[PDB]
């Protein structure tokens, strides 16, 4: 096409599928990679990629190359180092082979880096864009196949920790590459300098693969089990997956075992219902369009054309799928809808894992609130055994025990950069006003000072903060539950070979991990209270904590209405329940951890650098239970007047064109106007500094001009100053029919698809508005259709691909 983008993938069509059609491609993707081919490609792609940054660094402020240069997020000659010790040893730097063909495209990356810059980033696109793509499937394959370590040792060229989102941030690298000036033919130069690298990748493959040359119902009664947990797998997951699932059964008085689909024919399903209390769980994993995986074909294919009769058969399932695909979680959607035809019962709620987010933590939910659905569908309310076990440590020095920090012993007190997750920087609170002027919601706006912390950021950046509980929360749940809060202890896991030593940083005292380590205000979940069951005296109340427990019947009505909806909190429960009196040590054992919570970051970095702006809105709701609930992260820095917060930054993919004439279309009703602030900040600040800045147009929505009206004489000014071109206000509260974004950006129709397409402006859209970003985005799929004349169908493929070049970014919340 035109855009460079389009170019380089239409261009690259067939060098891109023969490329992954070579013979080691090809084996890698079945699983077939081996170690030493392995080796071997890691020391050339270690050649290759220390050639390729060279060259990057030195042409990193040239303008043929300058908007590219991403080395904190996509560099890899580090990560390739550690695993070139990993894989040929501590004296890796003279045991490497250098191939010919490796030295051959290490050439061509230098005669391109030495003379030819232009053409730099035909390489990039071939190698950094690959990287983003298959790797993360790649990392899994080499994982399973090879049996490395789940630490990532050996695998450290396919993690980018700087990288959240890999789909956003290729999107933005697009962007960056339309940005490019050059002329036509310089253009098509560089699409053949891309197919120049994917065949030199080609011939690197070639030359790598030249130098290579019983009836499972009868078994459980001989073996005396009572669970059996198929699994469904292709790179390993489900299979870890029902690995745990099974071995937690002899660890709660049951017995299981998990077991592969493959060799076993589904058809003693049916012998089943001959065990006393048994059941059978799925864990099972979708390819394809929606196909199951070739270990579970048979299974499959048999659950067409079948009629064997399952009565009186116990089974669970949990699916291993993507939302990004259109047939989600077919493949366990499919085995728990039939085998519910056939006969059997479902036990537990089907789970629908997605691998777009945290596959992980949905596992775990799964699985956490799985187990007491069955010990209480079963009856075999026999209490399972603990995981953690309290050690007091009743005389011991206070500089060996956490006093609340995250990382390291007495990392809050020693700090030292890198600052992230694990290793916060206390940042000294110096604002906090209130931009609400009416008394609706309390709107606040924070400051934090990062001045010495060595921590960069840009604008649209996110910062996320540790927060503590309300201190009166901690108080009364110590009292109502009388013990002493001040003990310091620890818990340690006797599962020997799981390196989860505690639950949270120990040792510790139990006020320090209920303000700093755990939740205590979101609505507990079922494992707990099935736990807390054996610890009320009243057999209304034990009864009424067993019966919360089942996922089916009305004790899923008890526990949606009465906990979920109600919003009751640990102490609402304690409090309703006084039957309740368990011990403290189980509770922290029980309760899930304190998570971080994040927000948008308000301000430029070229214009604040030592300081990080916050936009937030208090959380502060009557719940349906009396009491009144209270957001952690809102109320803890509410209470923060001029007072340390620990915050740590991590990277998004919301930027700022990187030409300065490039417009800008902003879209934030409401604290989505929080990283646009920033924005404008930067923007006027490029017009001080004299350069030449596009049109900056900003769409932001409130409910009344006198109430959330927020940053108000800060927009007035910069509108004011010629910054900010155009203040489109939508009050949504100020007469009889509400007015949104949506519709000033309808009236704009013509200026904006003017902007769009003779511009070539970027859009954003903002904030926490439900249902809002689906407005915006058919709003802008009607103006595209209505000036540039299309079809509704090219309207919205125009928009989408917008997105693909990274012209349309969002960043909504809840
Ligand atoms: C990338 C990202 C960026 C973000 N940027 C911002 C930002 O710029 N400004 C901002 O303010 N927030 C932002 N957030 C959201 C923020 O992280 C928190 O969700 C929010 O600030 C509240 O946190 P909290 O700890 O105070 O409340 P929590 O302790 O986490 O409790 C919140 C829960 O309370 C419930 N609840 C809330 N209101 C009610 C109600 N009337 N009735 C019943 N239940 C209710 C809801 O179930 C809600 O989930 C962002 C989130 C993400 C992921
Ligand atoms: C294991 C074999 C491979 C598979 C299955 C694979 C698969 C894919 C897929 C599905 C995409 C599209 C993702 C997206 O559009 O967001 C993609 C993109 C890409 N792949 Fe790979 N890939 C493989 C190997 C390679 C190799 C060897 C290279 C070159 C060194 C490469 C370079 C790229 C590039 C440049 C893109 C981006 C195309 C674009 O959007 O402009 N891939 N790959
Ligand atoms: C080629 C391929 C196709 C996939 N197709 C789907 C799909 O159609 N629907 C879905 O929900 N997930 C799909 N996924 C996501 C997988 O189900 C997900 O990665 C899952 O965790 C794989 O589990 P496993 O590691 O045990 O094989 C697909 C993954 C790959 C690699």
């Amino acid at each position: 096409s035109q855009d460079l983008s389009e170019a380089l993938k239409e261009a690259t069509k067939e060098v891109h599928i023969r490329a992954e059609n070579s013979e080691f491609m090809r084996n890698f993707q079945k699983g077939q990679v081996s170690r030493e081919g392995f080796k071997l490609v890691m020391a050339s792609l270690y050649h290759i990629y220390t050639a390729l940054e060279e060259e990057i660094e030195r042409n990193k402020q040239n303008p043929v190359y300058a908007p590219l240069y991403f080395p904190e997020e996509l560099h890899r000659r580090a990560a390739l180092e550690q695993d070139m010790a990993f894989w040929y040893g501590p004296h890796w730097q003279e045991a490497i082979p250098y191939t010919p063909a490796t030295q051959h495209y290490v050439k061509r990356l230098h005669e391109v880096g030495g003379t030819h810059p232009e053409l730099l980033v035909a390489h990039a696109y071939t190698r950094y864009l690959g990287d983003l793509s298959g790797g993360q499937v790649l990392k899994k394959i080499a994982q399973k196949a090879m049996a490395l370590p789940s630490s990532g040792e050996g695998l450290a060229f396919f993690t980018f920790p700087s990288i959240d989102n890999p789909t956003k941030f290729k999107q933005l690298y697009r962007a960056r590459m339309n940005t490019l000036e050059m002329t036509p033919e310089v253009k098509h130069r560089v699409t053949e300098e891309a197919k120049t690298a994917f065949l030199l990748n080609i011939e690197l493959f070639e030359e790598l693969q030249a130098l290579l040359p019983s009836s499972f119902v009868e078994k459980m009664k001989k073996t005396g089990r009572n669970i059996i947990v198929f699994y469904g797998s292709q790179t390993g997951t489900a299979e870890e997956f029902a690995n745990r699932l099974s071995k937690d059964a002899h660890r709660y008085g049951m017995r299981g075992m998990s077991a592969d689909p493959e060799e076993y024919d589904l058809a003693d399903l049916s012998s089943l219902p001959e065990i006393d209390k048994s059941l059978v769980v799925f864990c099972m994993a979708t390819y394809g369009e929606g196909d199951p995986t070739d270990n579970a074909q048979d299974f499959y294919d048999w659950l067409q054309e079948t009629d064997v009769d399952l009565t009186g058969v116990k089974f669970a399932v949990f699916g291993l799928g993507n939302k990004t695909y259109e047939h989600f979680n077919a493949m366990g959607k499919y085995v728990d809808q039939r085998l519910e035809q056939l006969g059997a019962q479902r036990i537990f709620e089907l789970g629908l894992g997605d691998d777009d987010g945290n596959l992980e933590e949905d596992f775990i939910t799964w699985r956490e609130q799985f187990w007491p659905a069955v010990c209480e569908f079963f009856g075999v309310e026999a209490s399972s055994i603990r995981q953690y076990e309290l050690v007091v440590h009743e005389d011991m020095d206070v500089a060996k025990v956490y006093t609340g920090e995250m990382g390291r012993l007495k990392s809050y007190e020693n700090q030292k950069p890198p600052f992230d997750a694990k290793n916060p920087f206390l940042a000294a609170v110096t604002a906090n006003r209130k931009l609400n002027q009416g008394t609706e919601r309390h709107l606040m706006h924070l400051e934090l000072d990062i001045s010495d912390s060595k921590i960069r950021y840009e604008s649209g950046d996110h910062v996320a903060v540790y927060p503590a509980n309300d201190s009166a929360l901690v108080n009364q749940i110590g009292e109502i539950l009388g013990a002493d809060l001040d003990v310091i202890m620890s818990l340690n896991n006797l599962d020997e070979e799981s390196n989860k030593k505690h639950p949270f940083p120990c040792p510790t005292t139990y006020r320090t991990a209920l303000t700093y380590y755990l939740d205590i205000t979101n609505p507990p979940r079922t494992n707990v209270l099935y736990e807390l069951a054996q610890y009320a005296s009243e057999p209304s109340e034990q009864e009424h904590l067993h019966k919360m427990a089942s996922s089916s019947g009305e004790g899923k009505e008890l526990y949606l209405s009465w906990v979920v909806e109600a919003r009751r909190h640990i102490l609402a429960i304690l409090q309703d329940y006084p039957s309740l009196r368990p011990p403290i040590d189980h509770l922290c054992e029980l309760l899930p951890r304190l998570q971080a919570r994040y927000y948008s970051i308000a301000s430029s970095s070229k214009v604040h650098p030592n300081s990080v702006h916050i936009c937030a809105v208090a959380v502060e709701y009557e719940a349906k239970s009396g009491r009144v609930n209270k957001g952690v992260a809102t109320s803890w820095l509410r209470a923060k007047e001029p007072a340390l917060v620990p915050m740590f930054v991590r990277k998004s993919q919301f930027r700022l064109p990187f030409k300065s004439t490039t417009p800008v279309i902003m879209v934030g009703p409401g604290t989505g106007i929080a990283p646009f602030m920033g924005f404008i900040q930067e923007r006027a600040w490029l017009r001080e500094q004299g350069k030449e800045v596009g049109e900056t147009l900003l769409y932001y929505g409130c409910r009344r001009s006198d109430e959330d009206y927020l940053y108000r004489e800060e927009l007035a000014r910069f509108h004011k100053d010629g910054a900010l071109t155009q203040l489109n206000v939508a009050f949504s509260r100020e007469q009889a029919h509400k007015v949104y974004v949506q519709h000033l950006l309808k009236r704009d129709r013509e200026h904006l698809w003017k902007l769009i397409h003779e511009g070539g402006a970027h859009i954003y859209v903002c904030g926490d508005a439900r249902n809002m970003a689906k407005d915006v985005q058919n709003t802008f799929y009607d103006i595209v259709a209505e000036f540039g004349p299309m079809e509704h169908t090219q309207a919205v493929d125009y928009v989408k691909k917008l997105m693909t070049k990274g012209r349309y970014s969002l960043d909504v919340w809840s």
